[PDB]
């Protein structure tokens, strides 16, 4: 399972994840790829604001889904 995270510039980050991964897990992976602090990251999927403690599968994030980093 992989997902795509688009940064505020439109750069695509591809991440290996599992259904149970938390959004906090995802933020850590983004920090490692791009150096963006987790406290500065806000993620959306299908217009939903994603909370650190919930999982990909809680939000129906699927293989090949795209998330956005937002302000
Ligand atoms: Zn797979
Ligand atoms: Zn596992
Ligand atoms: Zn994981
Ligand atoms: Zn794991
Ligand atoms: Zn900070
Ligand atoms: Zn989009």
């Amino acid at each position: 399972m992989q997902i795509f995270v688009k940064t505020l510039t439109g750069k695509t980050i591809t991440l290996v994840v599992e259904p149970s991964d938390t959004i906090e897990n995802v933020k850590a992976k983004i920090q490692d790829k791009e150096g963006i602090p987790p406290d500065q990251q806000r993620l959306i999927f299908a217009g939903k604001q994603l909370e650190d403690g919930r999982t990909l599968s809680d939000y129906n994030i699927q293989k090949e889904s795209t998330l956005h980093l937002v302000l």
